[PDB]
């Protein structure tokens, strides 16, 4: 028992990080087979990033202008192209440590692990959620761009995020591995509007199930509710609507604990209307929404990866 | 910016995990050079663990009774010995992925990353603190024993923890890599007394500095205090005494932010006496004590590892 914020093991991704330098700008790249993927603003000077024309800047670059280093070994760049907001550098050497992998675009509310890197070297690993407003609350410093987010399925690494930028309130934004931004953002140093964020209801419910599995059961009440009535109450507290798809995804946790999803919704409704009365759930004094139903299952049932 | 619970990258440790089976009991082992380290209760049946005589049980085992698997490859055991609560299995093959490493015994209040494993395979990574009562609040299921805790310094893995047992309130206990337990515990399935836990004061202060570095500054007051006067107040709230050694360790964060350690102590004192008035610090509604001063520095300054 016990329940912690848990990341995927990072080793398979560690084997793919390199550093990419163009002129005087250095950031991280992801080396898979004979291609290195990295954020396109590696080609910018500081002045360029206030209003860059990326197509124009790349025109004046040739292959040899990109210094790619995998450890102390330089990887010769033999081609390059730009795909939305990422650059793809073809190199003369395939990465022998390339894992089985896919590029996926995750949905809001879904979680992933981030391997935060500087100069091509890993610094740490943490877990994040894609917020409903398509930001993430990460931890990133200068030089972190090209750090990736991922999930693991047995032996397959699903890469879902590459880091590009920080809005001055500690809110982070980036792209999938095809270079398309999550959310209505662009890779330019200028002020930009994000949507109001909301609470990921299905994840809160998953975490309440984790609490029950771990013996923290005080908030369970004797009532049920309808899905409509719960959603009306949750709207007022800036919670996302709970859909039948969400109810179906919660089925394994409901079956394991013997608590109907709508009964847990009745317990959450009381918590929203009355507060926690100074109490904690799984050590937290707030309702936690960055654990998915699968996160709870893989932690509480010990799923491993090859 | 941003501040998250961050683990060390786990790849170097992933390369060292194997599974160890003796009879019908299977758990994890740590394979370094030509030695596999694992908890000694791998030699027990379920009945044995209620009151085991480990020396007696090991007498009747020979090398061939230990099945060690590194992936799908069996490692031939060619010798064995027991060191306190860990077994050491000599194998005929040195692990080619052995990193630079040390075995260290950490002090209470110090943190480490745990790579939770089942059947020799990694499931996830999370960060833990050695509590003042020598327990940890981990997340561990059946088969997790032999999972290790560690810190990383550039390229050197400092192994500090191997997991052995859970007390029925989700409290975990284990040994250093010489098999000596942290705390007054033994590897027997019987009820055992742990000390009252306390709050790690120097870590709370480190986390308040992390808050200031990230722009969360509302709790800073205009007062200072003496070390004596602060410790008198913190005693009442079950906080560990703050020592001059602690004050010295906080120096880098104090210098970076320009807030004297005793001035931060004055701010913490007000928080203890008055509460947070419904407010959060770095997203938390409680004071957090599982970040060390070094944890804050390595996250907020982007220290990497080879
Ligand atoms: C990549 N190495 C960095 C990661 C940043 C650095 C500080 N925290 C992070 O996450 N990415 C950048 O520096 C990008 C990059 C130009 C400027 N930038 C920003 O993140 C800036 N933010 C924005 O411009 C805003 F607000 F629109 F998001 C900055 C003010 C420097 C934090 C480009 C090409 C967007
Ligand atoms: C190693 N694979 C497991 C890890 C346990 C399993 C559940 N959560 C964990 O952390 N270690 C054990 O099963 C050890 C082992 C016998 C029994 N045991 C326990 O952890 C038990 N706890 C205690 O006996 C207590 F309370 F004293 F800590 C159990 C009740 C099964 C949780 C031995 C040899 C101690």
């Amino acid at each position: 028992s016990g329940f912690r914020k848990m990341a995927f093991p990072s080793g398979k991704v560690e084997g793919c990080m390199v550093q990419v330098t163009c002129g005087t700008t250095t950031l991280n790249g992801l080396w898979l087979d004979d291609v290195v993927y990295c954020p396109r603003h590696v080609i910018c000077t500081s002045e360029d990033m206030l209003n860059p024309n990326y197509e124009d800047l790349l025109i004046r670059k040739s292959n040899h202008n990109f210094l790619v280093q995998a450890g102390n070994v330089q990887l010769r760049v033999i081609g390059h192209s730009m795909q939305n907001c990422v650059l793809k550098l073809k190199v003369d050497t395939a990465n022998p440590k390339t894992p089985k992998y896919k590029f996926v675009r995750i949905q809001p509310g879904q979680t992933f692990s981030v391997l935060a890197c500087y100069n091509g070297s890993p610094s740490g690993v943490y877990q994040c959620a894609m917020r409903p407003n398509f930001t993430i609350k990460g931890s990133f410093l200068n030089g972190s761009c090209g750090s990736v987010g991922f999930n693991i399925d047995y032996d397959c690494v699903s890469f879902c995020y590459m880091h590009h930028m920080e809005f001055p309130t500690g809110v982070h934004a980036g792209t999938d591995l095809e270079g398309n931004f999550y959310g209505p953002f662009v890779d330019r140093q200028t002020a930009q509007a994000a949507g109001t964020d909301t609470t990921i209801t299905v994840n809160v419910l998953a975490w309440l199930y984790a609490a029950v599995i771990n013996g923290d059961r005080w908030f369970l009440n004797r009532f049920t509710t309808t899905l409509n009535d719960f959603n009306l109450v949750a709207m007022k507290y800036n919670y996302e609507p709970l859909t039948q798809d969400h109810v179906d995804i919660l089925g394994p946790l409901s079956a394991q604990t013997g608590i109907a999803v709508l009964d847990m919704c009745a317990s959450l409704k009381e918590l929203l209307q009355n507060g926690m009365n100074g109490r904690t759930i799984l050590g937290s004094a707030l309702l936690e929404d960055e654990f998915t139903p699968f996160d709870v299952v893989r932690q509480c049932s010990g799923v491993t990866f090859q």
